[PDB]
């Protein structure tokens, strides 16, 4: 994998957005050969999106043949609750660029048939063949969208119940209370994620110092599932100083001479 | 993967039994489309036998179209020991239910030609596709079927040489002679196990509370070749109350949460 | 997979060399149908090439149809260096043994376009289909090929940097000048030798001590690279007795038992 | 050690303040034979403080013949300043109960010769001969006090530097500003702490459930300085639900069984 | 320490046999100065009082002027029961061996004040001096006779609470019956242990291999108590094969050829 | 304990050095009350020797009241001989500084009675009363002069066998041949080291790594003596930059905050 080890999140964000829009105008997408994007929600993929906007304000990308497909999103939640991550994702992109209506891909946490939605998710992915880059963060606790601790590394998009930790880390975007925080999720799989062409994870904080040690220095294992990427060809790890305080001193030391030239410009 | 936090073997038992029971019945097997099973030996699955048999017997299962495939069988062993698998699998639940005689397969321990025996049991489960349940157990030190400490964790039906604790454990059956126990197996392979739809893992006594925690919360890894369950998609271990020890409190609850419903019910 | 363990690098070079020859003779290649063999360079396997050597002299083994892929190559080093590894290949093996010019392939660390190189050394490999044996040996820090820390477990062939460690273990061949030392090479990636029917790695001293712990007793992970062998379904490890060190002694007892009878006889 | 697991914080200061009682009423403290009791500060022993004060108005206890010892100051701070562990102490314990100031001891932050002060405070305790009971609580990172990762076990009272992460840990009591935040600090040391008669650590909520188990289950080390209870004839750990989720099963189950009846009544 | 690699339960009794007759008449004990000797109960010293007891019918030593000292004994039980640590004692060593009843010291479980009693034995070795030579066993979790996991490492002697896993690994010796095994027990501490002149600790059977590692390879921690010989200036641990297979390779190859010349003949 | 980040070995020699001639002025030595220094071997303190002794010929220090205890020696070795300790010594010290011939201690590998030796060793050191610095260095298994893995860490000093990793890295200076470096060697205990006031050992190379990783960051154990410097009140890890990149990052950059103005000027 590459580890592109920056200094802030503002440094993250724009690495992030010119990586993608990079990506998009290399392959030259068009209505016959959409370019297929993952995205993610949360606060670590703020700046991310807040760059990627301006480059398109700029004239610097369009998106009217880029196709995306969200990670996941809660089971319950109504979704014109402000938290849904319909909502999220409307308000923090797709309201401010040229991606068309049916160019999005969410999934219903609301859908009646739970496993019919998910089956259903897969098989719009699968008509398109491939997602060509899906960006994502990472758990407090290492999980990769909600494929919580002892989720199947192989695993297809389900519904999770999310642990009592993942929902309290959550439950700052429900005015700290964490009752209000939904208990289940409808998750792309582990298997899924693996199935992208490439794979680029935002990582941010001190907070995620101990999940970021286990994707780099761990093993392969279902409880840190962000170990996943050991197994994915085109793996990158994009990181703030503070999130890398518990790798190796040879390891920073390695990635740093590896993207030396990769990090400045911006 | 689910882990179904029990308390007794009884439990294990009658809650494994009636996964398999369900699996058939929704499944509804015929000539032109049998339900595939697999099966394992040894002290762990007698409940689940017995239950089995029980729910035979009232009329709630049939395996008229149910084909069956034992994961091992000791080599040089006579056919008609009382300890040969076979004479286990006969004793315990052959003799007792409706399973057609040409829908039983099982390794020919004192064939021949080995790895032509070993071959053609790969043959015959390809023939029908594949086993839409496998149910087994786990060693005291980790081992899935006779797949001991460093085997391929892609490794297919063959013979193997039993670690000499394995002898040990499995002297219990021959008077407490460990020199009685023999020295090699067939088994089917890691791999052969991981292409199964759903694998059962049954988990007693405190004996295997250190393959549970590696099996749950350890690494991928050949040393202990239960760990394999992580790479599948659907994987279900059934534990007792002793066998749960060595887990850290915050996995027991996750699990005991999810399954608190699906555990109450007999 | 299997552990040979034996006392001198004199007897692993005998036993690897033996081991090859085996199996090209059962293999019976011929012009329609060749035997793929997978080759490294470094001081490992210079008792292997040079028993290879000598088989064939005595007319044991003939090369005239087995094709060669050598798993690296030093990139921006002139070909006709001494330690260029195709340097090293052709004063070590190549000059010696009937193998046709066309048969033999290596990478060009030269080429103008890298990744260009790489895919059509892939592209050529499939011509034939598969390598049938990959030889190679393990770097102290866990590398199998230049698969540095934190390469990708599904690999391809590529072009990787360096770890400062790796130069300076390899800086022995250049005058004990690390500044000498190439900072990039090409290299098979580890899928691309986990495509192999079967993978035999050569190793030799206490320096490889901890690299073999890893790989036997350790967890899959990309950090030791040669953990991958775990996940292939026909690996080989021959040891001399110094790399055995860091073992449990049940996992060497182990391993002794099983190849007693395979040891004796050179 | 002994590990009361107890559910909520307010349990925990009942019961830590209940001991302190029970230990002061039975020394029964004099003029000539005070009872000596070390003391921290911060969140963590809040409750414990409340409970302490309600217990001494009721008439259950009394600070006149108790001599007391906090375990850190700020240097240099003007003891008058709210940020101060003096103004600390003194709002929530000092002000509600009856102890002579005479009684009180606290590192003086703006001694003329630091090295000179705290020499001199290790000579106040032994002029009473010995602390009686210290009371105390876990950093994040299984800090005590200002003995930060690295911090020798044998160490005694001196000034110290805080890690980057304890100073954001408590920034929270400075308007989330860790400019305002002190990165020096005299402080006891482990050694004067161990060579307490008794100590007893409070330990709250999630973010401690990872030094609690380096506590419990983790082995002796200076990375974790709160690992040092396990060289002490007389440790107490009071905690709640939450920070005891990293610990196994059978730990928490092996202390609940042996307090069962101690917790009675909460 | 020293570690004697010994084959046999047979191997070890006379080996510990012999070493504790060298110290008693290298000693030459009289009635004003009487050697020291610790001692324990179980399975596993048998071959060693056996073989003690011949060397005494033999002359080779007397234990006229030997004081002794037993690590535990269960509270409340009547001394006369066989199921009494008293009543092993006696069966296996006393009742053969010249040692006058005076001389024998056994903690008392009917004693009127527990605290009082503990606090006098303590007293009593105090009032000799020291124990010179404390031999011990280990137990499957590393403990040393009643001071299960989480026993402070500085404990003296006091009542203690038995593991369930201990009572079961000890119900063997009570009809299997779990339920008629003592909860509780008198014991030496571990600092009572460590304050020995010297201590020799037998290990025997693979039940006990992880707990050999633990005390070898391991950390000083409390969880494993035989840890704690790592703090003791002379500590001797006589082994028989399997007990030995945890290790690693490098490790029992050091004591293999160190003591080399100290175990022949056995 | 303090850890000194430093570059090179020439930089650690002369922060080592000077911090040895800044204790010695401070001490200001007299004949009846002599600083007492202990003193360390091989290639690791050869930068401080030299800068020790310009040091001493610039007139910044004196050895006149220095009384010098060395860590080991070779037994039955003539002290004449050159790979001796004794020749080390004086070749690279003694011969260029002004210290008294009674002032030196170096242990008799030619004593009449080793026990003796070594005992008397232990009680000249009492007679001064303590030694003031204990300088050294660390071996790659962690091991302290002669206190190889295993060794007791209250061991005294006491005659040793040199493990066979330790005799092949020294080697180097015996023409490359194992066979004449010796397998044994009187030695100064853990005990001896942790009785010093303050303990300062120099750590050199990349192959000090894992060592430095395992006192720093690792647990409190026998196998890496070096851990005992987490037991002592004054410890200082002096270090160039290759030994340090085991460790983590956070623990490097809090040593490098620290220290960042206790090393300018280097
Ligand atoms: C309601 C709910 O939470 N259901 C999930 C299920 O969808 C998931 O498949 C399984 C864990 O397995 P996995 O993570 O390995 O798929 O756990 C639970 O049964
Ligand atoms: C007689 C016998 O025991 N043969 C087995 C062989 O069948 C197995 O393939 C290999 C380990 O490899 P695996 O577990 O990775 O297949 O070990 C032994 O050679
Ligand atoms: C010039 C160079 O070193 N390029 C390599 C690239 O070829 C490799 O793919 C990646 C790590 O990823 P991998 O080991 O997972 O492929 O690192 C670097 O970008
Ligand atoms: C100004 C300052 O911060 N001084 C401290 C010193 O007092 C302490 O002794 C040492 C760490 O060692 P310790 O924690 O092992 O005593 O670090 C620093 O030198
Ligand atoms: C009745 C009983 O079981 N009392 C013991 C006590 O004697 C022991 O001191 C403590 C554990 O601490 P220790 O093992 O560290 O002494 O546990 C229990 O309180
Ligand atoms: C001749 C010889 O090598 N004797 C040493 C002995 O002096 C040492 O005490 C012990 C290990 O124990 P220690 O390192 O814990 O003292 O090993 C050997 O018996």
């Amino acid at each position: 994998m590459r580890l592109i080890p920056l200094t802030t999140a503002e440094q993250v964000g724009k690495w992030a957005a010119r990586h993608i829009v990079n990506r998009i105008n290399a392959f030259k997408p068009t209505a016959d050969r959409p370019f297929v994007l993952g995205l993610p929600t949360g606060g670590t993929p703020m700046t991310t999106y807040k760059a990627l906007v301006e480059m398109h304000k700029a004239g610097q990308v369009s998106f009217k043949h880029v196709v995306t497909f969200n990670m996941d999103e809660y089971v319950g939640l109504p979704k014109e609750h402000p938290e849904s991550y319909y909502s999220f994702m409307h308000r923090n992109f797709f309201d401010h660029v040229d991606i068309p209506a049916e160019n999005i891909n969410l999934l219903n946490g609301n859908a009646p048939d739970i496993d019919a939605e998910c089956r259903q998710y897969e098989e719009k992915i699968r008509s398109y063949g491939k997602i060509h880059l899906f960006m994502g963060g990472v758990g407090n606790d290492g999980h990769i969208a909600f494929n919580e601790p002892a989720s199947s590394l192989a695993s297809r998009t389900r519904i999770k119940t999310l642990t009592h930790d993942t929902r309290v880390a959550n439950s700052r975007f429900f005015d700290n209370d964490v009752n209000q925080v939904p208990k289940y999720a409808l998750t792309v799989g582990v298997g899924t994620l693996l199935d992208a062409e490439e794979v680029m994870i935002l990582v941010l904080g001190s907070q995620k110092a101990l999940a970021l040690q286990a994707a780099v220095e761990g093993c392969v294992n279902h409880m840190w599932t962000i170990s996943c990427l050991q197994l994915h060809p085109k793996a990158i790890m994009v990181c703030d100083e503070p999130s890398t305080m518990e790798l190796k001193v040879k390891t920073l030391r390695y990635f740093n001479e590896l993207e030396a030239e990769n990090i400045k410009g911006l």
